[PDB]
């Protein structure tokens, strides 16, 4: 599939741009198709894994082409203005404007800073910019900027051959960013981001580094800002959290201590599973409970190699991004015994509850549908699976709905953050 995505977005791309018969030419600098890029911009597959090479394709008409369905996909909770194709001194820039509605998403002014708060009244730009090789950035930047907290910077980087650790691809980029420092402030940069494509199917890296001194965000370290949602940072606003880096880049897991109560430590993991092929023989719901156990053992083994001293409620948080065939039976059927496999793992851990969300296909709408299952091993006698839909509700936010009879949460707010152990205040 990899090969054949890759290869399926070369046509699709190309097929945008293309508008004319055979022998006449095409015009030089004309808009791509977005009937024809819709199908790729609202794709339940994962596209960032193969698509960022396509930035730095050999041809600008394509690579403006690629740069609106990164955007345009990326930004998918935003209310996305109109794009124009500049040209920079060498290479192309891309400037989307863009602003965020009052409940884009599960947990509810941007998406990777929960502290951007803003009144009833706000005015957003953003900068794509494609490279080839990491050397190539601080010529590129300044002159890129121009076309000039509150604006967002993306920047692509093709390669990165003659490099090594990453931890020096870091003060390489922290160079970078100390140099144009105060010419990112001049463009009300809040938040700048070097992605890392790649050829083989892994997922992109991300770097992101904010505000006036521009160091890095760790907690959102590899994922587009735009979709940090998915990680759902915002319930653990109880905690003062810090991350824990992984060999596996669909992992993020957070130390968090209770600001009420340093005696209060866990771990919250969260984990996010994109989807780029299922097999034709198995089911659906065979699908969501290999990659579901798959993800618990990588997820497993780093805590089983991390020290987690006096942890105590420590939480597993799965995030399928695709949408399925299956159904809410079948679903909570996958999980059906999932954390029993884990028994003597999930105790020597201290793994008390695990959250996983999907979505449905509904059967007659055809429109995505949102589940959660909360699974808790508290009352540790037998392990209970709740099932939830996502809903809007009288004020305005996503809230839990029970499927059966209700639940622990039955119509609690999904924003909602975790409590805390309140009996360890002083
Ligand atoms: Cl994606």
């Amino acid at each position: 599939s990899v090969k054949e995505r890759t290869e399926q977005i070369e046509h699709i791309l190309k097929s945008s741009v293309v508008k004319v018969a055979y022998g006449s030419s095409n015009p030089k600098r004309s808009e791509p198709d977005l009937n024809i890029l819709k199908d790729l911009i609202d794709s339940n597959y994962v596209v960032f894994d193969v698509l960022l090479q396509f930035l730095t394709h050999q041809d600008p008409v394509v690579t403006a082409a690629a740069a609106q369905v990164y955007i345009r996909r990326a930004y998918r909770a935003y209310t996305i203005g109109d794009i124009r194709v500049h040209e920079g001194v060498t290479v192309p820039i891309v400037e989307w404007k863009f602003q965020l509605p009052s409940a884009a998403f599960s947990t509810f002014v941007s998406v990777s800073d929960l502290s951007y708060v803003a009144n009833s009244q706000s005015l957003r730009e953003g900068i794509l910019m494609a490279v080839d090789h990491l050397d190539d950035v601080d010529e590129i930047l300044s002159q890129s900027l121009e076309v000039i907290l509150s604006n967002v910077a993306n920047v692509c980087v093709a390669s990165t051959e003659g490099f090594e650790s990453e931890e020096e691809i870091l003060v390489r980029l922290r160079e970078i960013l100390d140099l144009n420092k105060q010419e990112l402030i001049n463009a009300s940069i809040r938040r700048i981001t070097f992605m890392f494509g790649f050829k083989d199917g892994s997922y992109p890296k991300y770097y992101t580094f904010n505000g006036p001194n521009y160091n890095e965000n760790e907690t959102i370290r590899h994922i587009e800002p735009a979709l940090a949602f998915q990680l759902e940072l915002g319930r653990l606003s109880n905690f003062n959290i810090k991350p824990i880096f992984t060999d596996n880049r669909n992992i993020h897991v957070y130390e968090a201590v209770s600001k009420t109560s340093p005696l209060d430590k866990r771990f919250f993991t969260r984990g996010i599973i994109r989807t780029g092929h299922i097999r034709d023989d198995i089911s659906i719901q065979e699908y969501l409970t290999s990659e579901a156990n798959r993800l618990m053992s990588d997820i497993l083994d780093n805590l089983e190699v991390t020290d987690t001293s006096n942890s105590d409620l420590n939480h597993i948080f799965i995030n399928f991004i695709a949408v399925f065939d299956i159904s809410p039976e079948d679903v909570e059927a996958a999980f059906g015994g999932f954390l029993e496999r884990f028994g003597k793992r999930l105790l020597r851990l201290r793994v008390s509850s695990a959250e996983i969300r999907i979505i449905i296909k509904d059967p007659q709408t055809g429109a995505p549908v949102p589940l959660r299952a909360l699974i808790n091993n508290v009352s540790g006698y037998v392990i209970k699976t709740e099932m939830y839909t996502e809903v809007k509700n009288a004020k305005g936010e996503w809230v839990f709905k029970s499927l059966g009879k209700p639940g622990s949460m039955h119509l609690r707010p999904i924003a909602t953050p975790y409590p805390v152990k309140e009996w360890l205040q002083p």
